[PDB]
């Protein structure tokens, strides 16, 4: 509360560390569905159904331009990529499996780097 604070957690490396995670996600062999924004002209249903599109290139540009206020807003956009993928794609499809695999990969790196 006013004039009562928990001890200051060192957040000075968070930007660098989220960039490293994001690089590892970009270079994963199963990243291909997520590298670029879904083409809303060419994919029926996407625009109406997926209210907040997100992709790795969009996260990279937000990261690089100071549009994440803290590491939790970064994790929210990464998770959005996978939540969108599960909304639109069957579990038993190449893309649906890619999304599960990537979500797992991310959540381990997130735990190991920060928790």
């Amino acid at each position: 509360s006013m004039s009562v604070k928990k001890p200051k957690r060192d957040d000075s490396k968070d930007l660098a560390l989220c960039s490293m995670i994001l690089t590892e996600m970009e270079t994963h062999e199963d990243a291909w569905p997520f590298l670029l924004p879904v083409n809303l002209k060419l994919v029926p249903g996407y625009k109406k159904v997926i209210k907040k599109p997100m992709d790795f290139s969009t996260i990279r540009e937000k990261l690089s331009s100071g549009q994440y206020p803290n590491l939790e807003t970064f994790a929210l956009d990464v998770r959005l990529v996978f939540d969108n993928c599960e909304t639109f794609n069957e579990d038993d499809s190449d893309i649906g499996r890619a999304g599960h695999n990537m979500r797992k990969y991310f959540e381990k790196k997130w735990t190991d780097t920060f928790k």
